[PDB]
């Protein structure tokens, strides 16, 4: 569920 706000956006599956 892990997203970034900031670049680079990484989302994590979590």
């Amino acid at each position: 569920g892990r997203a970034t706000k900031s670049i680079p956006p990484r989302a994590f599956p979590d």
